[PDB]
Order: structure tokens, then sequence, then C-alpha cells
């Protein structure tokens, strides 16, 4: 069945939470839309990124380097709909601001505003990690700017755990 999501907090009426391994859910769900935080060039070198293109033993990245090559990079806030390959029918690659590398914090709206563009989605947190933004703050921009069905995929269990008990104690 498509878009099987179980497990999940409902933390708002648009954003659920579970504590979870994205490339073992979308396996699992077989989601619409999977989403890949991913950077302005689609090279999927780690993270999340990483994780789902070794899913998909690198048909992701060959068809990210055509779709760079025909289309360009994307800008930071931006998005592209590829393939979801072997996860997922579609995969929502969305550029959250690197913070790490000076990119501004403010394009963390706009890279959670592509989201708006699917029904529903599987999606990491955006710009934690290597980006640098404070994964609190990243929730607090999805709430506030996400408006369909988005089942956010945490895979640490402490950052789960701090960001369930920080939004629910607000
Ligand atoms: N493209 C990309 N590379 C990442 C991401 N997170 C980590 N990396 C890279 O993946 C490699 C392994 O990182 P680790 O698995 O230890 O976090 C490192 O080269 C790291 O810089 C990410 O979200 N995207």
């Amino acid at each position: 069945m498509v878009n099987s999501f179980s497990g999940y907090l409902k933390l708002t009426d648009n954003v659920y939470i579970k504590n979870a391994d994205i490339v073992e859910e979308a396996k699992k769900v077989k989601p619409t839309v999977v989403v890949n935080a991913a950077n302005v060039y689609l090279k999927h070198g780690g993270g999340v990124a990483g994780a789902l293109n070794k899913a998909t033993n690198n048909a992701m990245q060959v068809e990210s380097d055509d779709y760079i090559a025909t289309n360009g990079p994307l800008k930071v806030g931006g998005s592209c709909v590829l393939s979801g390959h072997n996860l997922a029918k579609h995969c929502l690659h969305v550029v959250g601001p690197n913070v790490n590398k000076g990119e501004d914090i403010q394009l963390l709206k706009s890279a959670y505003e592509n989201f708006n563009q699917h029904e529903v989605l599987l999606a990491p947190l955006l710009s934690a990690g290597i980006f640098g933004a404070d994964p609190i703050h990243s929730l607090r921009v999805c709430v506030d700017t996400v408006r369909t069905n988005v089942y956010l995929a945490v895979f640490d269990k402490n950052l789960y755990d701090k960001l369930v008990s920080s939004f629910l104690e607000m």
C-alpha cells in the first residue's frame, strides 16, 4: 500500500515525527515522495543523501548528475523532483542552507516551502548535521512553513527525544 506510514507522533496538523532510518522507512512505507537533504550539485556524499543514494546502488547519483548537466545546479532553498528509484515514486531533492558555510539561515523557510508542492512526503529535517543549523530551529521552521503532510524520520534517538520533548513542552 502506498504512503503506509505508522509509528509517528503527530506534532501539528501537517507534521509527524518518528525515530527511524529514512531508507528503511521508505522501503516499508512506499511513499509517493521521499525528500533528500541535498546540496546544489546533487552530490550524495553522505548523510541522508549518501544513504538514499547507496540504497539505489548509485542510480540516484547517475540520474542526479544527468539532471545537473542538463539543468545546472539548484539554488540554496530550491529543489527538483527526480525518481525515487527503489525507495519512492519521486525524490524531492531540497537544498537547505549550510550555515557552516555562511549561507543564509532564512533560506531554510524557502527550502521547506518546496514540500508544499506534494500532498504527502517522507522527509528528514533540513539543514541538520553538517549543514550546521539547530535542529530545534529546523523543526520550528518546518512546522511554520509546511502545509501538506510531512512525516519526519529522525535517525538519532537522542535528537528525536530532544525534538519531541522540546516541541511538546512549548
Ligand atoms: N553530501 C553530503 N555529505 C554528507 C552529509 N553528511 C555527511 N556527509 C559526508 O559524508 C561522509 C561521512 O560522514 P558521516 O557518515 O561520518 O556523517 C563525510 O565525507 C561527510 O562530510 C550530508 O548530509 N550530505
